[PDB]
């Protein structure tokens, strides 16, 4: 019951959760909570809320054995629970954010220090990757509505690739996919006409049964979207620039695929689901 | 006491202000802050390679009243000024890790990556402007010197080091005296003996008989200047033009101290030690 709710939450970040399979295979609570933490941190790398300076963890909440809820922890303290619902969890994470005027996160990933303003070369990054210790770059454009940054913390080189997406943005792209794929022309004309009045999602929810938008609201797909992708590298490959170039290229392909897979899975919910 | 501390840091070319500070009305924390500041400046110039350790000085109280100065490493009392400069020099030498070429092997920062500089300032420009904490290996310069650069926190720092032991400095000052002898016959005699007993031994053999043991009492026979460190904080620690002035300042300080140490050492071995 509790694990299934967690698997549905992190599937909005593209994860297939292993926690129910580990619980059925005899793992204890320490192994389960380590996997819960692993999947929560991978989901926050992809949700892109700008909370990389915080430490995320999960713990099980039992009631006479028998897991009943999952506590979501930030820096060792519980801040939300899975029973709270998807809107309440996303609102707890939203009160931790600091957007700028262009919507991106203003927090540094590292503790408060010098962040690099990258000028149009690769010579700054070559010395920071090869020769430096902990460093962190500011956002720089990566094209295709994509913004990117690179940081080292200890032995771990990391790169984030970010394209901004809200759940309303992600559902609107899925609503456009369903409406454009409508076979009869007269029916899609009135939905395009209705999209000008109530938006694309509300026009597509007008062709479903009453309460489908209420059923969509209880889903984590209405409150969580993929906007980032993070690739990390530890050890000797962390100081090579050709590894970092393969890291950013991995994160861009991972971000583009996770957002396109989001568009299909949301369009299937708007067309066939919400029952 | 405070005078033995003043003689200890004078081997690093410092004129101590703790006696004038204590003659005026000043409390124990004011003295200990000035004692710590002069101790850290002395270790910058001594060049023992102990920059990874935190150095401090605290007054030792005898029945609640100060009586001696403890020398602390990482919060632990390890030495005291009443033991003399030989015991202080041996205590830090037990902490010391000398390399094969007269340089420290340990890093100043905690154990991590250190930069091997290529020729130029392409690496150091990004490291000074854009990076956080970093550390450079030794890179050579003119007149047998070696340089390294590091940032810790908001503090940029550069070190110019020329390897100098007190045995090297006493031999260098012995050559200063012998080459200034008017008699070419008496100069030939001293250098022919220096091949057997060394330059300092040959000079002390041609003085009074108690000159060697009087040299050992001096703190100059146990500490020598081998480095010079210049530091910068704030946003000017991320300017390259400040850094060029920094290792210029450190090279000129190292050269001025090592020539003033050779001169005052030569005056001790000639007419002093009585």
């Amino acid at each position: 019951n509790p694990l299934a709710r967690f698997a549905e939450l992190v599937a909005t970040a593209g994860l297939q959760s292993d926690v129910q399979a580990l619980a059925d295979s005899g793992a204890d609570d320490t192994t389960l909570e380590a996997q819960l933490t692993q999947e929560l941190r991978l989901a926050h790398d992809r949700w892109g809320l700008g909370l990389l300076h915080l430490q995320h963890s999960a713990r099980l909440i039992h009631t006479d054995g028998v897991p009943s809820d999952i506590a979501l922890l930030v820096d060792g303290a519980p801040r939300a629970q899975l029973s709270d619902g998807a809107r309440a969890i996303a609102g707890t994470y939203a009160s931790m954010q600091a957007p700028g005027p262009e919507g991106r996160s203003e927090w540094g990933i590292l503790p408060e220090g010098h962040r690099v303003t990258l000028r149009p070369g690769l010579g700054q990054l070559r010395v920071l990757i090869e020769d430096a210790r902990d460093f962190e770059t500011h956002w720089t454009p990566g094209a295709a509505q994509t913004w990117t940054r690179t940081w080292r913390q200890g032995e771990t080189l990391a790169v984030e690739v970010h394209r901004p997406a809200t759940p309303a943005t992600a559902l609107a792209k899925a609503a456009w996919k369903v409406i454009t794929s409508i076979k009869d022309r007269t029916f899609q004309r009135e939905l395009m006409e209705r999209s000008n009045q109530v938006g694309m999602l509300g026009a597509l929810l007008g062709a479903r049964h009453s309460g489908a938008g209420d059923a969509l609201n209880q889903l984590p797909e209405a409150h969580f979207a993929v906007s980032s992708a993070v690739v990390r590298e530890t050890g000797r490959e962390g100081r090579e620039v050709d590894r970092w170039k393969a890291m950013q290229r991995e994160a861009t392909e991972t971000l583009d695929e996770l957002q396109k897979a989001a568009t299909r899975r949301l369009a299937a919910v708007l067309s066939g689901g919400l029952r």
